[PDB]
């Protein structure tokens, strides 16, 4: 391996959504915008919509269910989402279980819980360092203003127009 990556960025200019409430957070949101070091556009075969379920447990941490399609079938990908620092913000349970993970941050930095959110991962994986921002949408579709707004924050970081996609809507799977 040999890769090239733009930096993450400082956490300073990340913002945190004050104020965050765990319980209505919940629920299932659609990926309406995805940007990211990895994330590259890919015009030819676009990716397709996906969506990521945060169900809280009794003892406050999500229980996080991604589905894709692919392959004509369903793939559930899941994970545990322990609270951290501050309200808003969490790591990854079990994080033994992955091999040459030794870091994962996750930021939620705004969101009005019944329509978007804006929410900040960034991990360290082989040591390489990634990262990435979802534009979540409580509907399949968001004003186009939300959608500048997502790709403006998303250049301050650092990303340029080819690492910030748009999945594509669709009816398998997520609904
Ligand atoms: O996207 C969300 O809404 C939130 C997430 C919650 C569930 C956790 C799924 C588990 C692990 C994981 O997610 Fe992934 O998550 C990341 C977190 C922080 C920084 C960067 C990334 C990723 N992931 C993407 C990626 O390409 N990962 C690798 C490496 C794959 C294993 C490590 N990654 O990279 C890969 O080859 O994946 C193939 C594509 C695929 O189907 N994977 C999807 C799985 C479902 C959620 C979307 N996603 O985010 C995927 O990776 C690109 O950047």
């Amino acid at each position: 391996s040999t890769s090239d990556l733009i930096p993450a960025p400082p956490l300073s200019k990340v913002p945190l959504q004050q104020n965050f409430q765990d319980n209505q957070f919940q629920g299932k949101w659609y990926v309406v915008g995805l940007a990211g070091n990895a994330i590259l556009r890919e015009d030819k075969d676009p990716q397709k919509m996906y969506a990521t379920i945060y169900e809280l447990k009794e003892d406050k941490s999500y229980n996080v269910t991604s589905v894709l399609f692919r392959k004509k079938k369903c793939d559930y990908w899941i994970r545990t989402f322990v609270p951290g620092s501050q309200p808003g913000e969490f790591t990854l349970g079990n994080i033994k279980s992955y091999p040459g993970l030794t870091s994962y941050l996750v930021r939620v930095v705004s969101t009005n819980y019944n329509q978007h959110a804006m929410v900040f991962f960034k991990k360290v994986s082989q040591n390489r360092e990634y990262f990435k921002i979802t534009l979540y949408g409580r509907t399949k579709e968001l004003t186009s203003e939300l959608k500048e707004n997502f790709i403006r924050f998303s250049k301050s970081l650092g990303l340029p127009e080819n690492h910030i996609v748009f999945p594509v809507p669709i009816d398998q799977c997520i609904d």
